This record gives C-alpha cells, sequence and structure tokens, in this order.
C-alpha cells in the first residue's frame, strides 16, 4: 500500500521518466500529469486484478452503452476511492505544491453533455464500488460539445481542447480493434448466408479508463471507441499529384465519426454521421462483448449461455442498432438459426427510456438507413414481420378496426405496406424506440410517475401485450462524488453525527440526521460548513465571472440546459421583479423586504437556438445593471457561470442555499441535480414535476417550496391561451414593459419579449406558461425569503434535506438494475 | 548501472505500467515496447544531465538541419552505446524473448530517404560520441516517403506506418511550440520596424529523439517539428451545419505539412507545400535556438556574442531560409540594424553542398514566394542589392561585359533589373543557391574531387571574390552502426588482430589489420565471420523474396536508389549476357566458366518515373525465369530486395562480397553506401567517381575494380552519340535482341530498349552510356570471377577493404565540421 515516500519518489519517477514537458522546473501543468499518472499505476494494478478474475471465473458481464459520459476529473474521485488522499497531499506538499492547486489543472473529460452522462458516470462508480462485474462502452470524443464562452454579446462556442496534451487516465489497447463497414451490398453465399460486402471500411479502437470503486479493489473500465483508417488507406498518388484533400479522404472520413457529441443534423451530411456514431458504438462494442464471451468459454462454447453471460443495457434510444447488430452477427457470422438469435438477443438486451413524450422518439428516414445499414434493414424488416404476425395472432381480425390500429401504433416500419391483409405520398420510416421495445426484456422509465407515463401513454399497446418487459429504476446519483469528495466539511458532520464513516456504503445511515434537525450544536457545524462552502464560491465567481460577491447571502442557483422549457426566463424575470421593487423603495425599506442574495446561473444553450442564446444575453445584461448599481451593492448579484460542467457542479453544489427546477409541469422525466442538491443540504424550489415530486416526497413537504400549475393542468391553460381566455398579470406586464424601456441597456429584447405574446404561432403564445406561473412564482420566492430570515428554520429544513436523501444514491439504482434486468452478482477481488 | 536483474524488473515495470497492448501474454511487440521504453530511461537519464551540463556551460553549440534523417532502428545501437548489449539480452531470455527477435519488431524511422539524410544520421552518432554540444532539427513525418511493396507487376507504394502505434523512443515537448506564419502583408510600424500580419497561423510542436553517445554519456537531441492548429481553430459552425471538409481546413493545411518526405511539386499546390515544409523547419528551429540562447544568457544579453554562441549547418539548399529568418528575427523581433543582424548572420550560418551541376540547384518563383513570404523577399531583395553594390565595388566598369557576366551569375534574383547601372518574357525566380553561399562564411562540398568542382565550375565568381568561405569536408560513416553492432563476428576479429575494443573510438587501428592481410588464420576467420553474415541473409532473402540461396556463392549487391544515372539497368544487363552465355554452353562447361552468385538489388523508384518503374520490373521477370531455370541451379540468383532501408543495409552489408557503384562516371558528388561496404570487407567495383576514387586510393588499386569511360569522356561519347559516330558492341545488341526475343515472359520491354535507342531525343539516345560501358563492365565481371576463384587473393582484398577504411569514419568528418567551420569543443559529462 503506498504512503507519501514512495508516492513522492512515484511523481518524481513519472516527471523525469514518462515526461510530456521540458525538464526544467515543476510547474503545475508538470506536476498534475506527473501526479495522475501515479494515481493510474494504482489504478493498473487493481484493474488487472479485476480483469484476472473476471476472466477465470467467467460470470455473467453487464454492460452500459450510451453516446454520452459526464465523467468530469478523475483524480479526486480516485484518490478518495483507494483511500489515498492524504498520502498524496504530503507528497505534493513535499514537492512543493498542493493538492488542490494540482487538481485544478485536469481538465473534464469532455465525453458527455448533461444528466444521461452523468448518470451513466454515476452508475460506473457505483458499480465498481459494489463489486459488480460491468463495463461503460462509449465513443471517445476528441472535442466534447463545446467548451463555453461568455462575452459580451452572450455565449460564444470553441471546440474543448481538454485532449491538445492527453489524457494522463487513458490506456490505448492498440491490439483491440473492431472493423465497422458502412455502405455497401448485401448478397447470399453457397452455405445460405448473407454476405455484406464492400462500401466503407474503418477501425475502432480502444482506449480503456480504470473507474476505480470506493474502498475495494474491483476496477472496472469505461471503454472508449476512438475511429480510424490503417495508413494504407491514405493515398498517396493523390497527395503526390496536389490533391491534398482527396488522399485524406478515407481518414478524415473515419476519424470526424468521434468529433463532436450530437452533430448538428439538419443535413443529410449530419445525419448521416449520427448513424455511423450509433453504429459504430454498437459494434464495436458487441465485438468485443461477443469476442471476450468467446475468449472466456474456451472449446465449451454454447452460444445458447451468451444471454447467461452478457447483458447489454440500452441507455435510451441511441444504441437500438444493438439488437440488429447482435442479430447479424449470430446468424451471418456465427451460423445460428433466426429462431435462436432472437431468443439470445431478447434475453440480453434492455432499454431504458429518459424522455416523456412520443415526439422525441428517434426515428430514421428508410432509404438513408438502407444505404447506410442495408444488412440491419433486413433484419428490422424480418422483426417487423414477426411482429406484425404476432399481433394479428393476438387480437385476432374480428375488430379489423381495433387491429388496424394495434398494428398501426405498434409497428417499427412506419408508412408502410402490410404483408398480407384485409379491407376487401407519406415518407417511408423505421421508429428506434419501437425497435427497442420489441427486441429486449425489459424496459424502464427512471421514476415512478414517468415509467407508469411509459405504460400507460409511451407504449401502451406494447404493456397490453408483453406487460411483464416493463419496470422502474428510479435514477440516483453516486454519494462519492457527490458528497463525500465534493464536500469535505459536510463530510466531517455527517461522520459525527452518525457515528462511523459508514454512511459512504450504508447511505441509509443519513436517515440519523432526523432526530438532531433541532440540535442548535448540529446547526452551528452545519451552518460553519456552509459559509465555508461558500468561501471557495466567492473566490471562484471572482476569477470566472468577474464580481465580487459576499458569502452572507442566499445563494440561489440554478444550472441546467438553457431551454424555453426550463424556464430560466422566469427565475430573471422574478430577478428582474424584485430589483425595479428594490428601486422604488428607500435603503431601508429595501433592507427589510430582501435578503440579500448571489443568484447564480450556468448551463450551455445549443448554438443554433436563438432565443436560448438570447436568454443567456439577457442574464449578462440583467447582471451587469444590477451589480454595478450602487442603490443595490450586496443586497443582490446576479452571475452567469460560463462552462458549467462537474467541476463546476461539484463546486457551487456544496455551497448552495437553494436551487431551482422550475421547468413546465409535466415535462421532465427525472432530472438528478435536484438530488444532489438535497443531498448538500440545497432546499430545492421548484414545480411538481420529475424528480421534484420524489425528492419533495423523502424530504418532507415542509422542506421544498411549490409552486405553479401541475401536469394536468398545462393542456387546459394552453387551450385558454389560443382561445383568448389568458389574463395576464399586471406584475408580469410591469418586468416587460422595464425590458422594453431599456432599463437593461441597448440591446433590443423585443425578440425576446414577443415569444411572450400572442395567442398562437410557432415561437409566441407563451408556450412553456412563464406568464402564467409568475404570479405563483414570485410569491413563492417571498416565502423563501421569510424562511431564510429565520435561520433556525432554514438550518432544520437544510438538514432534513441531507437526512431525506439516501434513497437517490445510485447505488439502491444499480442494486435494482443488478437483481431485477441484469441478473449479475457482486464478484470479489481480493 | 542498471544489470540483467533491474532490466528484468524494468520491462516488466513498463509492461504492465506504461502499456500500449492487452494485459494478456507477453508476445513480440509488447516485448519490443516494453524494452525500448525500459532504454528511454537510461537515455533520459543522460540526456538530462547532458542538457544540465550544457544550460549552465553556455558554450557554443551547433545545430544541424536537414530535410531527412535515416535513422534507422534505435534499440541495438542504443544499448550497444550504453554498454548494456550483454544484460538487455540475458533480460529477454529471463522473460522468455531472444534480443534479435524483439529487435525485428522495431520499424525503421521513417524520417529520410537516401545518402544525404543517412549523412545526417551518421553525424549525430559522431557529435554526441564525441562530446561536441550539437542538435539535429528535421521535421516529423508521419508516412516517410513510401514503403515499397515488390509485387508480380513491380514496385507498388504505400504509406509507411512506422507511427501508427507511436514511436516508444520520442518525447513530445508539449511546452516547446512555436507559431509559423504564412502569407499575409507586411507593413511599418511608428518604432520604423516591418510588422507582418495576417495570413495563416500554425504552430511546430517539439518531439524530441535523444541520440546516445558511444562508452560516454553524451546525449543530444534530434529535435523533430510536427505541425498543428489549437483546438480552438477547429470550425464548430461549420461542422453543425455539415460542412465537415470546411470545418477542419485550417488543420487538414497544418498537419498535412509534415505527412510525406519530398511531396510531389509538379503543382502549384505542391510546391506551396514544398516552400511551407522548409520554412516551418527553419522558423521553428531558429525560434528554438535564440529562445535557448536567450535563457543562457539571462540579464547579460549581447546579441553581439549569439555565433559565438551558436553555429547553424545547412544540409543543401532546402535549409535555405535559415539566413532570411534569422536576419526577420533579429532586425524585426530584436530591433538590431541591418548591419549588425547581417554580421551576424553570415558568422552563425554555413552551407554544405551535394550536388554536382548547376541545374538541381533549387531556384523558386519569384511571385510564388512572394505570396507565401512576403517579409522574406523583402530581406532577399536586400540583400540581392548589397551584393549588386559589392560586385560593382570590386571589379569596377571598365569591363562592363565583365561586370555584366559576374552580376548576371551571382545575382540571387534571376531575370530582374539592376538598381543602377548604364548601356546608354522570362519568369523572374530566387536562386536559393546563390544566397547560401552569400549568406554564410562557409560552404563546403563532400569529397575532394566535388568541393575543387564546387570552387570550380557551381560557384566559380563566388571563389573568386571570397576564396576563403570555400572549404572540403568528406563524408564518412559511423563505425558504431556500421561495423560494430551490424557486423558481431567480424568486430570479435577485429579487436583480436588489433589488440583492444579501443578501434570503435580509435577507427586508425584498422589499419593494423594491412600487416595480416595475407595471415592464414586471419583469413580463416575472416571467411567464417563472411559466411556466418550470409547465412543470417540467406533466412531474410527466403521470407522477403521468396527464393531460397546457398550461402557458398559470391554475394553481388546493388543496392541504392532505382535511376538510369545509377545504372542498375547495367548490371542487370551484365546478368541477363551471363545467362545467355550460360544457356548455350554445358553443365560442364558453366560450371568452369563462371563462379556461383548471388546477384542482390534493392532500393525505390521514384513512383511517376516511369522508366525507373519498369527496370524494377524488369530486374523481378530476370529473376523469375533464372531463379526458376532448372539448368541454372544455384549457379546463379537475381533476388529484388523490397523495402531496401537501413535494418536490410545493416544485413546485407555485413555480408556482402562484392558491391556495386557503377554510375555514369561524374554524376556522383560522393555515394556512402561504398564506405560502410569497404568497412565490412566487401570489394567495390565501379566506375572513377565520387566517394569511388577515394575509397580505391585509400584500400589500394588493386582491391578495387575499376571500369568505364571517366568525367572527362561523358562530354565527348555524347557528342558521338548525336552525330550517328556511335558504334554499339554487338554483345550489348545480344541482350537486346534476346529481351525483345521474349525470354523473360510476356511484359512488353520495347519502351525499356527504346531507351537506348536513336541518337537523340528527350529520353532516348542511351544518355547515360549503358551500352557505350557495357564492353568494359562485363570485361570486368570476369576479373572479378577470376579473383573469386582465388579465396586467397579475394580475401586478401576484401581484408584490405577493412583496412584501408578508417578515414571514412564519420568521427573525421565531425571533428573537422568542429574545429574548421563550427568552432565547438567537447564538453564532458560526468
Amino acid at each position: 500500500a503506498p504512503d507519501a515516500a514512495s508516492i513522492t519518489s512515484s511523481i518524481k519517477y513519472h516527471a523525469e521518466f514518462t515526461p510530456v514537458f521540458s525538464p526544467e522546473r515543476f510547474e503545475l501543468p508538470k506536476a498534475f500529469f506527473a501526479t495522475a499518472q501515479s494515481v493510474r499505476d494504482s489504478l493498473l494494478i487493481n484493474w488487472n486484478a479485476t480483469y484476472d478474475i473476471y476472466e477465470k471465473l467467467n460470470m455473467k458481464q453487464a454492460y452500459y452503452l450510451s453516446m454520452e459520459f459526464l465523467q468530469g476529473r478523475a483524480l479526486l474521485n480516485a484518490i478518495g476511492n483507494l483511500e489515498l488522499t492524504g498520502a498524496f497531499a504530503e507528497a505534493l506538499k513535499n514537492l512543493g505544491h498542493n493538492l488542490e492547486n494540482v487538481a485544478s489543472q485536469e481538465p473534464d473529460a469532455a465525453l458527455g453533455n448533461g444528466g444521461l452522462g452523468r448518470l451513466a458516470s454515476c452508475f460506473l462508480d457505483s458499480l465498481a464500488t459494489l463489486n459488480y462485474p460491468a463495463w461503460g462502452y462509449g465513443l471517445r470524443y476528441k472535442y466534447g460539445l463545446f467548451k463555453q464562452r461568455i462575452t459580451k454579446d452572450g455565449q460564444e462556442e470553441v471546440a474543448e481542447d481538454w485532449l491538445e496534451i492527453g489524457s494522463p487516465w487513458e490506456v490505448v489497447r492498440n491490439d483491440v480493434s473492431y472493423p465497422i463497414k458502412f455502405y455497401g451490398k448485401v448478397s447470399t453465399g453457397s452455405d445460405g448466408k448473407r454476405y455484406w460486402i464492400g462500401g466503407e471500411d474503418i477501425k475502432a479502437v480502444a482506449y480503456d479508463v480504470p473507474i476505480p470503486g470506493y474502498k475495494t479493489r474491483t476496477t472496472i473500465s469505461l471503454r472508449l471507441w476512438s475511429t480510424q483508417v490503417p495508413s494504407a488507406d491514405f493515398d498517396l498518388s493523390a497527395f503526390n499529384a496536389g490533391e491534398h484533400t482527396k488522399a485524406c479522404e478515407a481518414q478524415a472520413n473515419a476519424e470526424k465519426i468521434c468529433y463532436i457529441l450530437y452533430p448538428g443534423d439538419e443535413s443529410e451530411e449530419g445525419k448521416i454521421l449520427r448513424l455511423k456514431q450509433q453504429y459504430t458504438l454498437c459494434s464495436a462494442s458487441l465485438q468485443d462483448i461477443i469476442s471476450r464471451f468467446e475468449r472466456r468459454s474456451g472449446d465449451r462454447i454454447k452460444w445458447e449461455e451468451f444471454p447467461e453471460k452478457v447483458a447489454v443495457q440500452m441507455n435510451d434510444t441511441h444504441p437500438t442498432l444493438c439488437i440488429p447488430e447482435l442479430m447479424r452477427i449470430l446468424i451471418d457470422l456465427k451460423g445460428l438459426n433466426w429462431n435462436e438469435a432472437w431468443n439470445i438477443t431478447q434475453r440480453t438486451v434492455a432499454y431504458t427510456n429518459h424522455t416523456v413524450l412520443p415526439e422525441a422518439l428517434e426515428k430514421w428516414s428508410y432509404e438513408l438507413m438502407q444505404k447506410l445499414l442495408p444488412r440491419h434493414v433486413e433484419i428490422i424488416e424480418a422483426i417487423d414481420e414477426e411482429l406484425v404476425h404476432e399481433i394479428v395472432l393476438k387480437y385476432g381480425s374480428m375488430d379489423l378496426n381495433k387491429l388496424e390500429e394495434k398494428l398501426t401504433t405498434m409497428r417499427i416500419l412506419e408508412n408502410f405496406d402490410l404483408p398480407s391483409s384485409v379491407a376487401e405520398i407519406p415518407p417511408k420510416k423505421v421508429r428506434m424506440a419501437n425497435l427497442c421495445v420489441v427486441g429486449g426484456h425489459a424496459v424502464n422509465g427512471v421514476a415512478e410517475i414517468h415509467s407508469e407515463i411509459v405504460k400507460e401513454e409511451v407504449f401502451n399497446d406494447f404493456y397490453e401485450l408483453w406487460p411483464e418487459k416493463f419496470q422502474n429504476k428510479t435514477n440516483g446519483v453516486t454519494p462519492r462524488r457527490w458528497i463525500r469528495f465534493c464536500n469535505p466539511p459536510l463530510s466531517a458532520i455527517i461522520t459525527k453525527w452518525t457515528g462511523t464513516e459508514d454512511w459512504v456504503l450504508k447511505t441509509e445511515k443519513l436517515a440519523e440526521l432526523q432526530k438532531f434537525a433541532d440540535n442548535e450544536d448540529l446547526q452551528n457545524e452545519w451552518r460553519e460548513a456552509k459559509r465555508s462552502n461558500k468561501i471557495k464560491v466567492v473566490s471562484f465567481l471572482k476569477e470566472k465571472t468577474g464580481y465580487s460577491v459576499v458569502p452572507d447571502a442566499m445563494f440561489d442557483i440554478q444550472v441546467k440546459r438553457i431551454h424555453e422549457y426550463k424556464r430560466q426566463l422566469l427565475n430573471i424575470f422574478g430577478i428582474v421583479y424584485r430589483y425595479k421593487k428594490m428601486k422604488e423603495m428607500t435603503a431601508a425599506e429595501r433592507k427589510t423586504n430582501f435578503v440579500p442574495r448571489v443568484c447564480i446561473f450556468g448551463g450551455k444553450a445549443f448554438a443554433t437556438y436563438v432565443q436560448a442564446k438570447r436568454i443567456v444575453k439577457f442574464i449578462t445584461d440583467v447582471g451587469a445593471t444590477i451589480n454595478h448599481d450602487p442603490e443595490i451593492g450586496d443586497l443582490l448579484k446576479v452571475v452567469f457561470v460560463p462552462d458549467y460542467n462537474v467541476s463546476v457542479a461539484e463546486l457551487l453544489i456544496p455551497a448552495s442555499d437553494l436551487s431551482e427546477h422550475i421547468s413546465t409541469a409535466g415535462m421532465e422525466a427525472s432530472g438528478t441535480s435536484n438530488m444532489k442538491f438535497a443531498m448538500n443540504g440545497c432546499i430545492q424550489i421548484g414545480t411538481l414535476d420529475g424528480a421534484n415530486v420524489e425528492i419533495r416526497e423523502e424530504v418532507g413537504e415542509e422542506n421544498f417550496f411549490l409552486f405553479g400549475a401541475q401536469a394536468h393542468e398545462i393542456a387546459g391553460l394552453r387551450k385558454e391561451r389560443a382561445d383568448g381566455k389568458f389574463v395576464p398579470d399586471e406584475r408580469f406586464e410591469e418586468v416587460k414593459e422595464f425590458v422594453r424601456s431599456g432599463a437593461f441597456g441597448s440591446y433590443n429584447y423585443d425578440d425576446l419579449i414577443g415569444s411572450l405574446e400572442g395567442n398562437e404561432g410557432f415561437g409566441r403564445a407563451d408556450y412553456f406558461l412563464v406568464g402564467k406561473d409568475f404570479p405563483s412564482y414570485i410569491e413563492c420566492q417571498e416565502k423563501v425569503d421569510e424562511a431564510y430570515r429565520d435561520q433556525k428554520r432554514w438550518t432544520t429544513m437544510s438538514i432534513l434535506n441531507t437526512a431525506g436523501s439516501y434513497k437517490f444514491s445510485s447505488d439502491r439504482t444499480i442494486h435494482e438494475y443488478a437483481k431485477d434486468i441484469w441478473n449479475i452478482e457482486a464478484v470479489e477481488i481480493a
């Protein structure tokens, strides 16, 4: 086991012997690389030890596939899970640095975007920590999505540079390479098997990122694919003639599959690039999974045993091509019959749904997919045809009307002709969501209410047919990254009041804080912990936003994707309201009527989403005006934090007092940031939707600020709008006027306010009900104000958040998947 | 100091902890990577120790710049120079491999092409070994020139894959990065300095390759530049719209500068790419050199002392832009006056010429260079104008005719107008060779005769003007790579007969073999050494060419660039002759009249050089026919070895009996393979040109087979041809007829024989005098036959080659450059 002495030598050894810099001096960037390489040594011993037990045991292994992982920085979670935090800190002191400054050099791995990606990242930590044999498979994106610049003009986008020097975590596996084919033609050989020939051939190379469990040796992989072409595909003859671009066409074509996350797909070229990404991920992974299955099998290879050895989870519909890809391999490559290969594929694959309404469910042009993946389209057509025969077999054809409904709704192919049928220019599509439901043995939503909606409204017919595939797995986040490592002072408190350090594993012990919520010593520690965390943030806000704020103010935080439906605009409108009120009062009245606040916004706008980009500019202009107004001073600051990512979350969430989750009611499946906020003793204000419902139930309805229309009323209120029956509240008109009056400078906001007016019209008519919800929202912010002035009641609420947060551990989620869907069991790594 | 035990641990440590493969098993590719990383640990300790002494001493340092380095494999020369060969061999045995199989995994560094590149590589070994503070600067070419495939159709070209997995030698210096500008505009600031703004900006990143000296710690760098663009230059907005190619234009543009060696430049785009390559190399290097000069200087920076601290050698005219680049930096960036910066530039820079006639001397379109490098063109124009004023100042203007001659010949700018002058549509060019002579303080040829030609015929006027710049530095090759490490059995012999291992440093002790050339014990060892080396080659010829040959045959070798002027066609024609004679004789007569031979060819043809490609196909067809003819059997084999490179040279040269250097007399400046052949006891047959002249003089005229027209007669014989006075010898017509008769299969050779006929016409008329030289060549091969049957006389000749080879050590060459041009001195690394 390393100690400070051996870690000291180890960093020095890497600094000199695995250098990435000049040999002079030991600057911070050099120190971070040497440190991380040192940690990797530890990760690799454990990774190899886990790898060896898994190989010999040949137990069932799970595989979690996703277009995104939001891994964050690795250093502090890795030394923490290894329990070497102390030793690395002391070793860095010896070499003249501190831990925190060295950790600051690490770029966030830009491998994901939002909650879908952080959920997968949480899950990997949970799997490793719980000794579950499972890996992650994703793509290695060179440039992420974008790094966000916050200028005078609002948001600007720049390519991420996280791999500009390389990652000291990843391990290239030069011998783990899989061929990926696109386009080409299918024919039949004299063996009666299909053979897919020609098109474009590329290679997918494996890059492992070791994921260490907490207090265990289990160290699993996140295996990422990077796409390339052998150097032999460089066309010399072209290059030498002066056609430099034609010479590299094959490499250009291969490499771009892994440039960015979710490449813009309004164009044909963008759509093709998206299918290529999904297919690469499904093909490379399954090829890798099958190859490991054959290797562990030895001579005793029973293809029958494949689903007893392999689970594959599809995170959303992006991994959908797994179903026809596994079918392809079994049938075309392994020689299985259709029936055998379908039974196998079904008992292998499971689908998790993450969306609310049947309109974000992905669909592909038939012609497009047929050009790119001819063999996959044959297989899907056959799956569709069996489905048709199965639907006719139940239900019969006495209802014709009932049969037609079922066939129309449930078929994978849209706007197609039936095989055989009875009665005596729309574009042909492939419904990925239909495929996923048909092709696996489990389908789960991601919250109680959500999973009920999936059974009742997304796939009702599928549930009437196969009620037994449908399940719920409520999301969760890891308390390692999201309490133990991001919030040390609160961790020290939890350990004291619960009696042990055991809570990080047995997170149910957070419940033992409830009996102390009114205890005055607990409360005092609780407040000093919160204040200390906010002091760290004050320094951070100074360097990142340029504004100096005080820690004796409520930190009111709204961090998430910028979208009209997320309702940043509501929050900022509320802010503008209070600022208007402040300005029409004396100094003395201002202090009696409003508690001091720092309102922190962060999150990225999709770059061609004009309105979202306009909301960002808006927040920055409201902040320029408020934060410089000498009548206001430290009563109110509005700051927009550039480039929100896991590292910024880990800073902000420990420090937060109030966090806002105020999307239009009914449009969130779950959300997970609210769960991290609760764990850290933040109090949530929000609408009754998504994860807010479950949080509110666990933390108690007195420790949550609720407001707004509920899901069941959205329909009616939008009808009111359309008929002209909607009466905007005057305070709402006040803010509107105030913005047009130009109080926020010279920028013209007409286009923005216009989105809130009219009664119909594509992007007008206040579709997300900002104006409606506004009175109950501003009202509820006054309840907050009142609660915050009662420091004792506020602390009690803050503690009960942390106390009622245990069920939101991704350890709970992962045990559920492990028992109810994947049927994997813990494996000990001695 | 490492031993077998610590090297064992070290390989294991890297195998597990700096992995590039899967963790299963220890296959050869894994073993080579772990081994090389282990060696690098040793190279790095010494490199850092050398770096530290150089930094503190701040003595004068030399810099050798070249478009090519032909580094070969590094492993065996590195463990040899470190003296760990034994320890690494034993360590590999312990882990179940042998040294020779592990060394076979290493790709040759594809960083060069021909002798110009191997000379630089020899020089780096010599500098390090002699404790001279000097570095190499070159480009890091990803795909080399091409990897040569030898098929049924002759030569095919494929991109080199040497960097497909990465190099375990190189060290990326992420903090050593220099901006390179192209295009743009020049203006004047209010300080009166020129400012070069706009165009295209890229970055050149440093990759060090440590070069260890023999039996010393001095370990120097070959620092290679690789070109790139910050990830910020990736155009997201384009990428997201579907314009994937436009999005990466800047990276595509930057990266291609380092794809291949000598990109085809018939097109504008190819020419631009060549200037970009040269400029990148001169700019990045000088920026690095100057930055190190300022850093070592501290606060005491005297720009006056720069040429007392820095020598820059230009290997040929490709580094020519160094002259205006240094001028640019001093003037525009450092604020020096013109005069000061010109004095400095002159005492810094030196030019080595490598070509014979004033027609391969490089020239650039004025307009082209002006578009790409506007500021450099201003500076060159000013240098030209001073030259003009200087020429007028000597010579005066009484001869007008004499003055005009001088001005026309010597000016850097061709087809330009004079500033001022007196008398009362050709494209404007920049003569790089004129620039190089004007801009440095030394000019050297590369052999006695050559350097005399440079003074008398290439730059006569420059020599009449500045006789003192002109010098000679006869080339040499290193006896580490080219005796001690490629030919172990011969090394054991040299050590025994000379009394010590000291010959590897004091290579003059090879002369002590002369007194033993007739000694029968020396001769017996000598023969067993040669035979043993040929046994290694027999195995190699089996796997690479597919032909099985016997070691009891003279190995007759011709390895070099395939070119009409190199005269492979003569050799193969001689072979075809003897084969024709063999076939018209009985078995018994065949054995009396011809000694058994294995005729080995190798070398690359420029890909669009139709004739050269046709000569390769020819040799392969002659070999298919001879090698399969049951009348011939092991009397004669003709094999073409694919992909000749340093690794193939190191195999073939130790094994060789006769090597052929038979270019048209007068067209070689030097050549260096002939010197390596001599060192290994090969006997040369050749024309009286280049290095052959000097070899023949040292080894003795009885130990060299000479034939052919001499340089002074080429002119006359080509005139004979043109006037119709040339009478082809009948034996030459025999071979011609025999080829057309289709004895070499179905390929049509008309186009090839046609190059030998007619009296004029671009590519006919036997310009390189194959037909002329043919009788004396076939005659001289019979003298060889006769000498080879007298094993005693043959051995005596073989030994006197090795005995008379010392002066061809690049250690001799490097001491000469060090004292006579660069004025650097040895620095001890304790």
